[PDB]
């Protein structure tokens, strides 16, 4: 009835910035980001218990190191406030942090870990990740463990599950998203959560991101319920 | 352009059927055979190079057995029509035929293994299949590999890859999907080709797979190429 967990990637924060003649571009993050929040806000008032935002993928990381900068540090205002001490919101990295660089990962694992572990909001931040990647790590802590618990070589070509995988992937012990949300009229996939969304229903808009507005979030869940 | 894998989602058959009528939802698996042929031919003359047919899912394996029963007969006669020697279509089977049925299987395995390895069009049929479970067994397959070239325990543990994963599918050696089009409004996904479609464009439309139309798959090759 409800969506248990919203996925959302932010789609069209470079293109809605170049619409409205925004000759430095950056901007479209500035704006994107300050939505992020917003949403977040919306999913938590609406009794959402999970929602996944998409920050970064190892695609953003082929942009130029100019505007990668500013993209990496707006991405982590935005963790420091998901992460804010009177939001009382449970926060998880998912992905790598080792791609996005020392000080900034730095800043942004002591956002996250300060998060209380229990609480009745979760918001899982997507950040260095790649979906495929993801699996096969996943698959590698399944046949770590397997190795440590004693199993042998021939033992553990068998040892790969569906549900031995799910507990090893970022979103271990979450729910599956049940809606994910996609944005600038894309109907793309970009493997953002893989795995785990095989079966989510997906949701789409014309708007950019940085011109998403509650009133489309009421479509959405709405176009959820309706399906 | 122009896709070089489309891949096809065939949903809608029993709504379809009982849409019309008809006391038996047969007659929407018959008339859902009769559009994969169609759509094959229509992909051909485009100048598609692969075409995915999704035929039978894991799902879809748990019905009633005499409707089961029934629905498998038309996959064979399908296949069977899509391996006519007059089309020089390469064919590949893509999913456990140990699921369906020996006599089904044994029918099923000869009428594709007659069909040319090199050909100017190939065509995958997607029969006893789910996503996850594809992943699962290419990587069981990965390292029954590498445990034949006598490989450790802990050798396996790191053997996993991206691209060792992507070798161990059923689509081994083929393009990705390109475009991914499904049917009856599902905006669903059902893990259909998950691994490989990662990255794929997603086309839908509201019209039950017994009622595909070439105009539809014409707006399909349309709204690909303008995006």
């Amino acid at each position: 009835d409800l969506p248990r967990h919203i996925a959302v990637l932010c789609d069209g924060n470079r293109r809605w910035a170049r619409s409205a003649g925004y000759d430095d571009v950056s901007y479209g993050y500035r704006m994107g980001a300050a939505k992020i929040a917003e949403m977040l806000r919306w999913c938590h008032e609406a009794g959402i218990e999970l929602a996944t935002v998409y920050l970064l993928s190892t695609e953003n990381l082929q942009r130029d190191p100019d505007e990668l900068a500013a993209l990496i540090e707006i991405i982590t205002d935005v963790v420091e406030e998901i992460c804010a001490p009177a939001n009382h919101w449970s926060v998880r990295t998912v992905g790598d942090l080792g791609l996005i660089g020392e000080e900034p990962a730095r800043r942004l694992r002591g956002a996250v870990e300060s998060t209380p572990e229990v609480a009745s909001f979760h918001v899982n931040v997507a950040v260095g990740y790649g979906g495929r990647r993801e699996i096969v790590d996943a698959v590698r802590a399944l046949l770590s463990k397997e190795l440590a618990n004693g199993a042998t070589a021939e033992e553990l070509v068998d040892a790969v599950t569906v549900e031995g995988i799910s507990e090893n992937l970022y979103t271990s012990g979450q729910p599956d998203p049940d809606l994910v949300i996609r944005t600038s009229g894309e109907q793309r996939l970009s493997g953002f959560l893989l795995w785990q969304s095989a079966y989510s229903e997906m949701w789409f808009t014309e708007a950019h991101w940085p011109a998403f507005r509650h009133v489309d979030f009421l479509r959405a869940l709405r176009d959820y319920s309706a399906r």
